[PDB]
């Protein structure tokens, strides 16, 4: 070995015209790549089946052109960062070159190398400090590009999901389905950030980039080993130890270490799905039972009931955490493993080296380079082990919101009642016959015509298929059968609960509840509140606070006759809705029912033995499921 | 310089015995140093006076000896991890020092000096095999021992938090103070897993370890710092620069660098503290819109009112994702900074040494032991820059459970009506005003008196103060004033509500609500049901399903008839309680209360004019004020 100077390994001159064509090179091979592996994956997968059919209208269509061209920048921004990787590891073979031609003038005696190592130091700086800035800009503009994307996909998703719960009346007819779901009221604020947000288990923090995502992060873990393994392979060499000659030792090495010690740590973390699938469903059936007793803090006032309350609350946190307790046992096993496989290989490529390094073969450059390629396709193939704690807690976020897609088709799929508009006006009725889920019998087959100006009063006991009927003509119960003819409109048909019920805005969209606020005009609706003895109300119609606990029930009475007399219905229904009011303003509510709208089919169900004189016939359920139909003696 | 042969720089032998003196030598004093910091962050401070009036109980008491007991081994488990962090920097400056040996004899030509170059890095490898089992062991066992201690602390504490919510009826008399919390079914179940577990902003993963946790990652960086002062100290020498003789650069530059960086990056995340507030209360009102759709699922498909709802659900989502967006954009211009300073230090320690290495005075062993002391109190003294975005988000949690718990000790010092034992078995009552918020009047100063006998039934018309009045003599109204004599007990007076009330459980529990299932016996329980014509259910003792959605309201009024049959009261009042039951089962529900409870006071408040011939006196609301009392006719 003569007198070498030193000599650089990569021409740092043309080092930009040659870093522009890889990256237009290598964008387009992953572009077509990685597009067909999701393919592949939409079918042959049971966990890609359901995420299709979740988010499938968002990518295509006419407006999913300004997706696909957001999703382009993150695979350049993934490139330009595999290729500083590169530019860094060929800094660190010029600067151990320059620090080891420097050592053997020293002590050899000449001054000709020890000038040309010296020289080849403080060139080898200058370079880190221009490849430094690309580093921050790079990152620094990668985590405002990659949080315009997973808003605007959480905003579009919350609002789609929420269409299909009350499109059908699908959120009244989950009860009767086979597989109930336990609470959708879960599924659709969080967890719909758990699914769109990249990385499981927890929401989107405001610093999270593109390798904190279980996509961009495994894309960048194939281009990591594609473009390192032409470093590893020609600085390797023969290696004798039982009298088997291997060509290649320290590359056929790493790739049977990682294949072994992977499908080891896929047995261990086996059970993992359904421990954290149970997370969240026990802890969402805990909270439900506080909102509870919030809105219904009176009751439970009067009665002193405070101590039955602390052993049904307390029976709800006992299985969340004996859960917790067994999810962590597993997760020291699954841990202790991938570090003690990780930790016993930071030592190998300098005990098979360094035999080579003191006889004269090697030059101390290719050991810093050899350290560096052997841990990154290490830290590359060793990603599909190291985050299934995270995958694990992903795949149990699809199967809770497939739950709730899934649960409501077969919530529309249910029988009910045929309904057909009427002649002219008419409200009639040919055959119904109504059961009772355990497979009892309530009401026989029968038969009611009424008229322009008819009415009709249901009678019968306290608890026997009296409110079940009108569930029923309102396409509502499921065990019915028959045909219904009714007048048909937008708002020509109002029906009434038994219970009141109020909204959650201001006053002035409690008074007019089914239509908007800005439909009706301000002049008419201070008149009509004072029809209805509803005076000192006329203030206070833009106020905010919750009127369920302010509104006494014989005021949520008649706020209920005043919107039935903007609406103006033809054929309205209503029960109970006297339970609270005297006689006096009994009977002076229904004259201006009568005097206002001339002719409305008006069927009341009625309790107390004082309606029946102001109507004209009259059916009576004698229960079991007989029928009686009488007129009004009088 | 001559022929020096390699000589290490610790003595490897007597390096155990010295490294356990050395450890039980720095455990006493930060014991001790530890202790006196927290009692000067009580006082002076006010987020450490928020901290304590919380957590109190915990920590003193005589079962607080188990508590300090674990928090004391915890601090052992980061003197060990410093220890070893020095152990780890002593090892490569022997390497580096054995690998510039070897390099010296093969361009001199020697072979005394190869050979004793080469002999000192197979020493220096088998020193790191036996120090890197000990921080596998050190680390795996320091994830189970800090899980076990943040488990029942939360155990504890939703324990205890959760009786200070329903002690003195606190749950409903949190709406009239002045200022009022948004909800406290989110501060109890959510809020407690954040602020007892660590790192702020996330409930905790079964992985954290010690090192992400912001106080036992704060006394690692004092002690990492004082105990690496000492390395950098002796390896730094004379700089010159504009002609002041600065004695040593290397260690005042980074005291000056770090100072300056830090009070920046204070004024910049200021106002990050009530961005992260709001994001829990505005995404906590969401779910709440949601829930309350969901019990009440049947009146919004009898209106067909899911166009309204639609409207009300979007106004609570729009601010929820207009304040992310700005929390976005603060979280780019912190983390922008504290990169962008840390990046342009790193060749910092390879530009001052290496002048003096290319001459000679040192020899490449310390340039490798000052980029690692220079690169680790660096990193140490920048913990309380780097970690202030996950700081700021714990200082918003205990903000929301010290208004929860503050906002209960003003709700039990509100005024109320004072309550006295009787003579011997009577109800009289002296002198009661009943106010409105407002400052209206409902009820003059009336003086009333029974018998043990006696009735009464209280009349009026159907807006003015009939159920308020009930409401102040069961400690619930803070707008009253004036005395009550009652013949007081433990569930001796009984009172009843005007809408239903079911709680969560078991149809057992459901029928004996203020007693729990085990205190009344198997035989008497189906007798009882039988009298009230409640037949039927005599099945079904044993189900789960909810009951507020399958028990008619008609139903829901004699279970409330068959709780006054097994608890036997005394002086039981009632309101309501007849909406749905018709004549003939009003009537034979009253003579089995007179035939089988043979001397009760009842008192009972009713609209139909039928029950007025049962009972002996009447009182009657004229509305405004004005009350009359007059004794039953005929
Ligand atoms: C599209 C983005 C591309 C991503 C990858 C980034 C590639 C660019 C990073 C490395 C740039 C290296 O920048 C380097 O600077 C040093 C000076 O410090 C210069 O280095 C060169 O200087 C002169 C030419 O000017 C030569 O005679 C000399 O032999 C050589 O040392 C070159 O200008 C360039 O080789
Ligand atoms: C940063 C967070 C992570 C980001 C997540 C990004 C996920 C992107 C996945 C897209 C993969 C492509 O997904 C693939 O799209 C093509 C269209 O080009 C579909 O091809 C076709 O699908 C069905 C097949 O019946 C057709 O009805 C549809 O018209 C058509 O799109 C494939 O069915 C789908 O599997
Ligand atoms: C992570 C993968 C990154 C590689 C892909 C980057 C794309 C670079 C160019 C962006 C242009 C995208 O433009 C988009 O192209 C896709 C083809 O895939 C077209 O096709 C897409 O929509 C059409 C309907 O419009 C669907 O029938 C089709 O199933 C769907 O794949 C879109 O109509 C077009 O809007
Ligand atoms: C999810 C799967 C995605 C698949 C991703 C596939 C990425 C492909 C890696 C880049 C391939 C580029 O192909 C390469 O091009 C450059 C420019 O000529 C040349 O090779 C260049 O990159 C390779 C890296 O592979 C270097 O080892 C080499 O020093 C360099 O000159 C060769 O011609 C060819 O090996
Ligand atoms: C429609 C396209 C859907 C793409 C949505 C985005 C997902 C991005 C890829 C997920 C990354 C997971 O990275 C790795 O994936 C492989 C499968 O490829 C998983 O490997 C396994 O997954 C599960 C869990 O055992 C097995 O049922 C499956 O048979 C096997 O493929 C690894 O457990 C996971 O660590
Ligand atoms: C309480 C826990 C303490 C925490 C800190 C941990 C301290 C222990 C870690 C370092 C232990 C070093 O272990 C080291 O092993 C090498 C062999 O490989 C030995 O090293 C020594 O060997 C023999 C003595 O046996 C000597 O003549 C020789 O000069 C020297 O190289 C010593 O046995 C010990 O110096
Ligand atoms: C791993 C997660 C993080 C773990 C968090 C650990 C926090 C531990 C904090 C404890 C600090 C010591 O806190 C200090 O205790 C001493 C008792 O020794 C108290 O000293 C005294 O406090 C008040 C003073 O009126 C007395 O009523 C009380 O009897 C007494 O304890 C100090 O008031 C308190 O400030
Ligand atoms: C993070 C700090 C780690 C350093 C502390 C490690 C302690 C090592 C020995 C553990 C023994 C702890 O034992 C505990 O000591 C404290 C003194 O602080 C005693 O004092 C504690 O409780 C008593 C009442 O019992 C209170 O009046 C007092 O305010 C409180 O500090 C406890 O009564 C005792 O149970
Ligand atoms: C939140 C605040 C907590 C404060 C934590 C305070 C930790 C104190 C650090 C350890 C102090 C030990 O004090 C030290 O003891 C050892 C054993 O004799 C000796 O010094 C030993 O440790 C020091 C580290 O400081 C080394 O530089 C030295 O090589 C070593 O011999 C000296 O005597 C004394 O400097
Ligand atoms: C009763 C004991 C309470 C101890 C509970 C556990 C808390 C553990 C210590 C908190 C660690 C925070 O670490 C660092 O603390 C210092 C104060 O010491 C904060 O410094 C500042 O805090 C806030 C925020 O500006 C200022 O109002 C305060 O004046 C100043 O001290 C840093 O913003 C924080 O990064
Ligand atoms: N915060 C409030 N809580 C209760 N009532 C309030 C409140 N603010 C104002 N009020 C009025 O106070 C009165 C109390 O009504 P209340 O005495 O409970 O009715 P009632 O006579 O029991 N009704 P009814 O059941 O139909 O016979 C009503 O006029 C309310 O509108
Ligand atoms: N899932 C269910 N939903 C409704 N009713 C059910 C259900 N399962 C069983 N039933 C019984 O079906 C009957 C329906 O009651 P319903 O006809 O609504 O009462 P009602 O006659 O309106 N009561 P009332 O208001 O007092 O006059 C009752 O006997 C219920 O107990
Ligand atoms: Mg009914
Ligand atoms: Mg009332």
């Amino acid at each position: 070995m003569g007198p070498k100077l030193f000599k650089p390994s990569i021409d740092w001159s043309r080092a930009f015209p040659d870093s522009v064509y890889w990256v237009g090179k290598a964008w387009t091979i992953s572009a077509i790549c990685v597009l067909a592996i999701l393919v592949l994956l939409r079918y042959l997968t049971p966990w890609g089946r359901q995420f299709w059919r979740i988010t499938r209208a968002y990518f295509v269509g006419p407006n999913s052109v300004r997706v696909w061209l957001m999703l382009g920048v993150l695979l350049l921004s993934v490139v330009l960062a595999v290729r500083l990787n590169v530019l860094f590891s060929y800094q660190g073979n010029d600067m151990y070159t320059a620090l080891q031609k420097a050592f053997e003038g020293i002590a050899s005696g000449d001054g000709t190398v020890k000038r040309s190592g010296v020289r080849g130091f403080w060139m080898s700086i200058g370079v880190f400090s221009v490849m430094a800035v690309l580093h921050v800009t790079r990152v620094m503009a990668d985590i405002y590009l990659t949080q315009r994307f997973i808003i605007a996909w959480r905003v579009w998703l919350t609002h789609h999901l929420t269409q299909d719960w009350l499109d059908g009346r699908a959120y009244y007819r989950d009860l009767f389905i086979d597989e109930t779901i336990d609470n959708p009221d879960q599924r659709i604020q969080q967890d719909v950030d758990i699914f769109t947000a990249g990385a499981g288990g927890t929401p989107n923090a405001p610093s999270n980039g593109t390798a904190s995502t279980l996509l961009f992060g495994a894309v960048q873990s194939i281009i990591s080993v594609i473009s390192f393994t032409a470093i590893l392979w020609n600085l390797s060499g023969t290696l004798n130890i039982f009298g088997v000659s291997i060509p290649r030792a320290m590359f056929w090495t790493v790739l049977v270490y990682v294949f072994v010690a992977t499908v080891i740590s896929f047995i261990i973390g086996r059970p993992l799905i359904w421990l954290s699938f149970r997370n969240e469903k026990l802890n969402a059936a805990f909270r439900y039972a506080l909102v509870r007793l919030r809105d219904a803090a009176e009751a439970v006032g009067f009665y002193r009931g405070e101590r039955v309350e602390g052993t049904q609350l307390q029976r709800r946190f006992t299985p969340v955490i004996d859960n917790y307790r067994r999810y962590v046992r597993r997760s020291i096993a699954f841990n202790g493993w991938n570090l003690s496989v990780s930790q016993t290989i930071v030592p190998l490529p300098w005990v098979i080296q360094a035999p080579r390094l003191f006889a004269g073969q090697i030059d101390f450059g290719d050991v810093g380079q050899t350290a560096t390629s052997f841990g990154n396709i290490h830290d590359s193939l060793s990603f599909f082990r190291n985050n299934y704690d995270a995958f694990a807690s992903f795949r149990a976020a699809i199967i809770r919101l497939h739950g709730l897609v899934d649960a409501n088709e077969k919530g529309r799929a249910l029988p009910a009642v045929l309904t057909r508009p009427s002649d002219d006006e008419s409200v009639e009725l040919n055959d119904i016959e109504v059961r009772t889920p355990a497979g009892d019998r309530l009401i026989d087959p029968l038969d009611v015509r009424l008229d322009r100006g008819g009415s009709l009063v249901i009678t019968g006991r306290s608890g026997a298929g009296k409110t079940t009927l009108l569930r029923s003509l309102a396409e509502l119960w499921p065990y019915a059968s028959g045909t219904l003819h009714r007048p048909g409109g937008e708002n020509e048909t109002m029906f009434l609960s038994q219970l009141p019920y109020v909204p959650l805005g201001t006053l002035r969209d409690v008074v007019c509840y089914p239509n908007s606020a800005a439909a009706i005009p301000d002049a008419t609706l201070r008149d009509t509140l004072t029809k209805v003895a509803l005076a000192p109300l006329c203030d206070r119609l833009d106020e905010e606070r919750d009127w369920a606990k302010v509104l006494s029930p014989g005021e949520q009475q008649r706020v209920a006759f005043a919107r039935i007399l903007l609406t103006k219905p033809k054929a309205v229904f209503l029960d109970g809705s006297t339970s609270a009011l005297d006689t006096g303003l009994e009977f002076a509510l229904y004259q201006l029912l009568r005097s206002e709208l001339p002719d409305c089919i008006v069927i009341s169900v009625s309790h107390r033995p004082a309606l029946e004189r102001l109507h004209e016939n009259q059916l009576e359920l004698l229960g079991g499921g007989q029928w009686r139909l009488a007129p009004v003696e009088a």
